[PDB]
């Protein structure tokens, strides 16, 4: 039609790429993914309830955790219910229905509505207990109360979509290689070398003859292997690496219609800098221009009891017990596979059994498969995240290996699938064809829910837009995703992409003028100013969700409390007016503009935070970590939530201390001076003891624990907490200030400290719990977010600070060492902190 080509555009825009683009493709993968994910949507877009889609309940079905208990210690909740002007408090019980509440409500004073959270796109409806709101458990545990209005439920119609409308040896053929430019130092010599891989496991191996590295080197010849075309697996890759490693291209020896590939090829190869997830890209590189290209010619299809003895049961039994970053040995993938049916009775086996599978071997895939059909125990296990996870990551090629992974992942509710969510799209990387079962299930968990929506677009639109790789994939998933959100939807991502892409612009330029050199004249803060106002015309839109915070809607700029940070880059501080009459506070929206900084690290660093969190709270615990918001918009760029109340530990040294002179009582000074009264600077102690333990055992498992005190943030309120993630030494941060704080100094003592001491082990050894879960997410974040990572020493780190193998006593007693050395060093690594990081 005409009006479908104005609403690609939109998409296009709405994407930030035009997946319509085929000036990087040699085949129709992606078209066939935009074909194939059509049905997927429109069911899902059928099977959701208009009234609850479009007022997205934010609950869970966890129990309320005994720390939040202990707030309702009178089986009665307190609710303020505004009206106009007039409100009204009334007291509800923790497992009654926001309906019961509201009949309850016209009992009160009788003399077609709903309650949502003042200032806030956030309702309590359906049934369930009010108890098991989001936004009841933040109020309960941040001690505020709960006020609610009673207002209209959205039109549902503001939601509509719009309608739519051989048995021989395989052979590859490598005639050459060429690049444009050339004139470099050395001239070493060059070869190509061939390995069809599977699942990071490299079957088969072949290799050209050594040549001089021209602008163009040919060969001609047919490398061919010592496996069979019957035998090639599904997702089985042709992988293309140059030595002189330089660079290196793969492509799917079968296609997405389970067809062998033919025919020549010239792919425009990825480089290297000085193992990581765009190695495994079925992509190539869209830059022609300057790229190395290599060419190649496919020419070669349809895709067709005994109980086991004592002892090697506890040897395959230790195996399975074995913590995931530990390698099997062929006498363990034989054990393993010769006594698979017994394997298949052990859930936590599954990814080992599978990484025991000979996949170059038709015959043995074609068993696997015969196994997979006696799923029962794996159909009926109690969803395991850690062990779902494992089998969705570069380990593993198969798609119906993958396939059960995912059927896990369907039980998850809301609530779980938001904890991992930014995981599990990273974890599509790993997919070896663009329409896949976790893509699938993403698609299908946003569409139903406006907040997962919400983020699944945003963390989408994160890799599009800085990532060559597989921004392509990516795009297609975003797409099928925009195509059935609603047009409501589509109108709020509009609204913010259109800010966003306003206050990139403006960050650039301000940024421009004005080097390393910390100063931030009235020049620079002008301009800026003067830039917000031709903005602040008819561009900004009227209003935006604040992406890392769905619910809180930004109004007009506050030009005047805007202004540009000291920053080493150029940070953009910008304040917005709540756009809902209703709020509690005139408080302001604080959020950053930053540019120059991989912004997705952040992302994933805060994301495990918000788990660690989570695995203390199934044991009763409340570290009070605190996980601002950050959303990764472009490459390098994208905006920071600004926690209300908060300075470095630096400034507050800097404070007192002077320039650059370490006093110990300083900190505590200062929590002091800005509790408002004994009771709250007790209460801020308090936090204050929580929180550094929390951070101390979190920033100590993930080995970002030794930082700079000026990337330590701190509340005036007593709420510690780390920043800036971004990628002699110490465990952690614990600072002759923060234990003055606790009333210990010089190796000594004190309530405080001891309870800082236990609440660390007690937390400690809860991560411990899940050391797979933990080890898993270490190791995806590393392949799919940090530059290069060593296939062993990096992820190998989470391993040694796990204490794998230990028992709890030697955990417990390793931990208090950590603590012990952070005491010696007193402020040494601070004060050490002005070189460099290394080791």
């Amino acid at each position: 039609s005409e009006e479908s080509q104005a609403f690609q555009r939109q998409l296009t825009a709405l994407i930030g790429y035009d997946v319509t683009d085929v000036s990087n493709v040699h085949d129709d993968e992606l078209e066939f993914t935009r074909r194939g994910l059509v049905t997927p949507r429109m069911a899902e877009v059928a099977s959701r309830d208009p009234k609850l889609y479009a007022m997205h309940p934010w609950v869970t079905s966890k129990p309320l955790p005994e720390y939040l208990w202990k707030k309702i210690a009178n089986n009665c909740i307190f609710i303020v219910i505004h009206r106009s002007t007039t409100s009204q408090t009334i007291k509800v019980s923790p497992d009654d229905t926001p309906g019961a509440i509201l009949q309850s409500f016209f009992t009160k004073m009788a003399k077609d509505f709903v309650l949502r959270v003042c200032g806030r796109d956030e309702y309590l409806v359906g049934e369930t207990p009010i108890k098991n709101f989001q936004w009841v458990r933040h109020c309960l545990k941040n001690g505020e109360e709960i006020h609610v209005v009673l207002d209209t439920p959205p039109d549902p119609a503001l939601d509509e979509v719009r309608k739519e409308e051989c048995d021989r040896k395989f052979r590859v053929k490598i005639r050459g290689i060429d690049i444009p430019v050339l004139p470099r130092n050395t001239d070493l010599t060059v070869f190509v070398e061939a390995n069809i891989q599977h699942g990071q496991q490299v079957l088969c191996q072949r290799r050209t003859s050594p040549k001089p590295f021209t602008e163009e080197v040919l060969w001609n010849v047919w490398l061919e292997f010592s496996i069979k075309i019957k035998d090639l697996p599904k997702g089985a890759l042709l992988n293309l690496q140059i030595y002189c490693l330089l660079y290196y291209v793969n492509l799917l020896l079968i296609d997405h219609r389970f067809l062998l590939r033919r025919g020549e090829y010239v792919l425009h190869m990825w480089q290297i800098s000085g193992f990581n997830a765009d190695k495994l890209t079925s992509a190539t590189n869209p830059d022609k221009e300057n790229s190395m290209s290599i060419s190649i010619l496919l020419d070669n299809h349809p895709i067709a009891r005994a109980e086991m003895p004592n002892q090697l049961r506890k040897q395959l039994e230790a195996i399975i017990a074995t913590d995931p970053l530990n390698p099997l040995t062929a006498e363990d993938k034989e054990l393993l596979w010769h006594f698979r049916y017994e394997s298949l009775k052990h859930p936590k086996a599954y990814p080992k059994l599978f990484s025991s599978v000979k996949w170059g071997q038709q015959e043995i895939v074609a068993k696997t498969y015969q196994l997979l059909a006696r799923r029962e125990v794996w159909d009926q296990s109690a969803l395991d995240v850690g062990l779902t996870m494992q089998l969705l990551d570069c380990n593993f090629s198969d798609e119906n290996v993958r396939a059960i992974a995912v059927q896990k992942l369907e039980s998850l509710e809301d609530d779980d699938v938001l904890h991992y969510l930014l995981q599990l799209v990273q974890a599509v990387k790993f997919e070896p064809y663009h329409d896949s079962a976790l893509a699938r299930f993403l698609l299908k968990r946003g569409l139903r829910n406006k907040r997962i929506g919400h983020f699944l677009f945003w963390f989408l639109r994160s890799e599009i837009a800085q990532s060559r790789h597989y921004q392509q994939r990516f795009a297609v998933i975003l797409e099928a995703y925009l195509r059935g959100c609603g047009t409501a939807m589509l109108h709020d991502f509009t609204q913010q992409v259109q800010v966003i892409e306003m206050l990139q612009k403006v960050t650039l330029d301000i940024k421009s003028l004005s080097a390393e050199k910390y100063d931030v004249s009235s020049q620079v803060i002008s301009q800026l100013k003067q830039k917000l106002e031709n903005l602040q015309n008819s561009q900004l839109p009227e209003s935006f969700r604040v992406p890392y915070d769905p619910g809180l809607k930004a109004g007009a700029l506050a030009i005047e409390k805007c202004k540009v940070m000291a920053s080493k880059k150029k940070p953009l501080w910008l304040e917005f007016k709540c756009a809902d009459p209703t709020a509690l506070s005139n408080e302001t929206i604080g959020i950053i503009f930053k540019h120059g900084d991989d912004l997705r690290q952040d992302m994933l660093i805060l994301q495990i935070l918000r788990i660690m969190e989570s695995i203390w709270e199934t044991e009763s615990l409340d570290l009070c970590l605190l996980p601002y918001g950050c959303i990764s918009t472009g490459d390098k760029i994208g905006m920071i939530e600004i926690v209300k109340d908060a300075t470095t530990i630096a400034k507050i040294q800097q404070s007192t201390v002077g320039n650059t002179g370490f006093k110990d009582e300083v900190l505590n000074h200062w929590l002091k001076e800005k509790s408002p009264t004994e009771e709250k600077f007790q209460a801020a102690v308090e936090r204050f003891v929580y929180s550094c333990a929390g951070y101390c055992v979190a920033t100590f498992v993930l080995g970002i624990g030794d930082r700079h005190n000026d990337n330590i943030m701190i509340t005036e309120t007593g709420n510690l907490f780390h920043i800036d993630f971004g990628h002699e030494r110490v465990p952690f941060v614990l600072t002759p200030d923060f234990l003055f704080v606790m009333g210990t100094s010089g190796k000594k003592t004190s309530p405080h400290f001891q309870k800082f001491q236990d609440i660390c082990v007690k937390a400690y050894l809860a991560l411990r719990h899940h050391t797979n879960l933990l080890i898993i997410l270490f190791s995806m974040m590393l392949m799919t977010g940090m530059p290069q990572l060593t296939s062993k020493e990096d992820i190998e780190y989470i391993r040694d600070a796990l204490t794998v193998g230990k028992n709890e006593e030697d955990a417990k007693k390793y931990f208090l060492d950590q603590i012990e050395v952070c005491r010696d060093k007193g402020w040494t690594v601070q004060f050490n902190w002005f070189l460099h990081l290394v080791l």
